C-alpha cells in the first residue's frame, strides 16, 4: 500500500513516477482507462526517442559525456573482454575522479543510460545547452539544458559510480 512509495524513493524512480503523474495533469483524462492509455503512449514515444538517439549515437570505440558544461565528465573506451571508464566531477557538493574497468554486461547497462541521455541532443545552437557528447573522437552533439536532461545525467553517473564498487 505504502512500502511502495518507499521502493520508488529507495531506487531514484521518484523522477519517472513524477513525470508520469505530470503527463496526466497536462492531458487530464476523464477515466482510469484513458489515464493508463496516456502512460502507455508516453513510454512508447520515449522508447521511440531512445531508439532514434541509439541510431544517431552508435559508437565503435569511445564516447565522452561532458555536462553542467565542464563540471561532470565520463569517457568510455571499448575493448574485446572489458570497457575502460574515466570519471570527473567538480560540483559544490562532490569533487571526484575515478578510473577503472567494467564487464561487457556492465557496458550494455551503461550504454542504455547513455542513449537515454541521447534523447536530449539538440540540432539548434539557438537554445540553452547543458553540455555535449563526443562519439569515436569524430562527432560532437550538444545537449539541451533543464531538469530532465540533468536527471538523465545524474542517473548515468550514479550507475558508473555503483560499478566502481565492484
Ligand atoms: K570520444
Amino acid at each position: 500500500d505504502h512500502a511502495d512509495a518507499a521502493y520508488v524513493e529507495k531506487h531514484n524512480l521518484q523522477c519517472l513516477f513524477s513525470e508520469m503523474a505530470e503527463q496526466l495533469s497536462e492531458k487530464d483524462p476523464k477515466t482510469e482507462q484513458e489515464a493508463e492509455r496516456i502512460l502507455l503512449e508516453f513510454l512508447t514515444h520515449r522508447k521511440a526517442e531512445r531508439d532514434r538517439a541509439a541510431l544517431r549515437l552508435q559508437f565503435s570505440h569511445s564516447f565522452e559525456v561532458n555536462l553542467d558544461n565542464g563540471r561532470k565528465i565520463m569517457r568510455l573506451q571499448l575493448g574485446q573482454e572489458t570497457s575502460t571508464l574515466q570519471l570527473e566531477q567538480k560540483g559544490r557538493v562532490l569533487k571526484m575522479d575515478e578510473a577503472f574497468s567494467i564487464s561487457l554486461e556492465q557496458t550494455e547497462e551503461l550504454t542504455e543510460m547513455f542513449y537515454e541521455l541521447g534523447r536530449f541532443v539538440v540540432d539548434g545552437t539557438k537554445g540553452e545547452q547543458g553540455g555535449f557528447i563526443s562519439i569515436d573522437e569524430r562527432d560532437v552533439y550538444l545537449l539541451a539544458a533543464g531538469r530532465e536532461c540533468a536527471e538523465a545525467g545524474d542517473e548515468l553517473f550514479n550507475l558508473a559510480m555503483l560499478f566502481s564498487m565492484d
